[PDB]
């Protein structure tokens, strides 16, 4: 035989010049690299192309600050490469970025701190370019280097603290309309997603209007049952968390997730279950949040049930809570001094249950109704669901907007939350998808009852695309027919295959 030369990428690069008149285009390069080599050693490959040695750009449209091994990269990205500026609309020339374009954004900014040393004012050029990791799409949106500049400052400033802080409070434009943008940094990093939330948490502790009621009323909304059951249950008993907040459609969420859990041999229960704060209420007051969550777990435990998160927004939020709960004793120990009201008592590492993962792992069943004449797009902000997919024979192609969701910004700007999500939607559309499968509640929410509000201004034709739920489509696969038992005569846009 012969040597096999597997170190190979194929690498398509970003040429254009903003200053010069030829449209974008890619350019293909077939690159060798060897195990100890670097990003700057295939950089240095690109003959003619510009790039900053600082590495600050992105790969699959996943920004990357670091000169990486090619191995590692590799690993993380496939051989297969895009490299593109962090951004097209202020690219310099191919992979460098027009700084100077960026920083006009922000003259009226320094018009209203004129106080500021020269320094200060150029400081803003180190942070510019965490703007470019976060894929949200709303114009007005300050950006996330300024957000952490304006902390920078504040943090210098200690009188002005407050008038920065209002300057990045405004509902359209300021950190109220931040959302993790993990996914889309390499290696996941979230140190600034912690630096920003940290920023919600002081303007939602202020007194800037309108933040300091959208807090009040949130925990308002933190309404315990005084008097919990406490009964023994038999094995495989389950209850399902039903606490959302009240404009939420769970009907068909709930339904199919009690039908689908009979099904798999459990039986289930009601339980008073606390109101979690939904996304914003661990922001507002971890405290507030730890106790509702603590309440819940103690709830189940003491009846012997397994707690069903159904959906992902509440799931995400009880993972929260159990690894803060989970690893300090103290925490522990000051949540259940306000659980003992309700004579519960918090003990770490209750077991609980993610429906959807139950979904993926639990597939001994017959399959009755294939899906293979059917394409799905999955949003999710975990995982995808290649396993139960595979044994339902269900084509879902993965897309890079996949774990993006817009849904809480439905709270705290209304117009963005409502066109995001439309724009995530008809991403999933145009991906050829007989339907959209929705991990999240908020999400399905947005996609459905909040379709019709979000065409009225979402600028493009209406289309009727179903959303499911895991749950809904399992028991489909099942043999399952009658929509109203599935929950489905209750969504917006009606199933029509079945």
């Amino acid at each position: 035989g012969s040597h096999m030369s597997v170190l190979k990428l194929h690498v398509k690069v970003f040429r254009f010049e903003t200053n010069k008149d030829y449209n974008p285009a890619y350019e293909s390069y077939f690159l060798e690299y060897q195990e100890d080599q670097y990003l700057l050693d295939l950089l240095k490959q690109l003959k003619g192309v510009s790039y900053s040695e600082n590495i600050a750009l992105k790969i699959n449209q996943i920004a990357v600050f670091e000169d990486a091994k090619v191995s590692d990269l590799v690993a993380f990205f496939s051989k297969e490469w895009v490299l593109d500026p962090l951004s097209k609309r202020y690219a310099l020339k191919d992979l460098m970025i027009d700084e100077k374009a960026v920083l006009k954004n922000y003259e009226d900014f320094f018009k209203q701190v004129p106080y500021i040393t020269k320094g200060e004012k150029e400081e803003l050029e180190k942070f510019i370019q965490i703007n470019f990791i976060n894929p949200q799409t709303n114009p007005k949106y300050l950006g996330d280097g300024f957000f952490l500049y304006v902390k920078w400052l504040m943090k210098r400033y200690p009188t002005e603290r407050d008038r920065l802080l209002e300057m990045i409070s405004q509902p359209e434009s300021g950190v109220m309309n931040f959302l993790s943008v993990a996914h889309y940094l390499y290696k996941n990093d979230d140190n600034i997603d912690h630096e920003i939330y940290e920023l919600q948490e002081i303007l939602t502790n202020s007194k800037i209007k309108p933040w300091k009621d959208f807090s009040k009323n949130l925990l308002s909304l933190f309404q315990y049952h005084s008097n919990p059951p406490k009964t023994p249950n038999p094995p495989k008993t389950c209850a399902l968390f039903n606490a959302y907040a009240k404009h939420l459609d769970v009907q068909s969420l709930l339904k199919s997730a009690k039908l689908y859990l009979e099904k798999m041999g459990q039986k289930t229960i009601d339980l008073p279950f606390c109101y979690d704060g939904g996304y914003y209420g661990k922001i507002i007051s971890t405290h507030d949040f730890l106790t509702a969550s603590a309440y819940n777990l103690a709830l189940a435990k003491a009846n012997g049930v397994s707690l069903i998160f159904c959906e992902e927004d509440a799931y995400l939020n009880i993972l929260h809570a159990k690894e803060v709960l989970d690893n300090n004793p103290e925490i522990i120990n000051s949540v259940n001094e306000k659980l003992k009201k309700y004579q519960l008592v918090y003990e770490k590492d209750i077991e609980i249950v993610y429906l959807n993962e139950w979904v993926n792992e639990f597939l001994a069943w017959e399959l009755k109704s294939p899906f293979d004449a059917f394409v799905g797009a999955e949003f999710s902000r975990i995982k995808q669901s290649d396993h139960f997919f595979n044994k339902i024979h269900l084509k879902a192609p993965h897309f890079l907007e996949s774990f993006q969701n817009y849904a809480p910004l439905l709270e705290v700007n209304e117009a963005s939350g409502l066109l995001q999500c439309a724009h995530l939607r008809y991403l999933g559309i145009d991906l050829g998808a007989d339907f959209l499968i929705a991990h999240s509640l908020g999400l399905f929410y947005a996609f459905e009852n909040l379709s019709l509000k979000a065409s009225k201004i979402y600028k493009r034709d209406n289309d009727n695309t179903p959303t499911l739920f895991l749950p809904q489509i399992a028991l489909m696969a099942m043999g399952e027919k009658n929509k109203q038992d599935l929950g489905l005569d209750t969504h917006y846009h009606k199933v029509t295959f079945i």
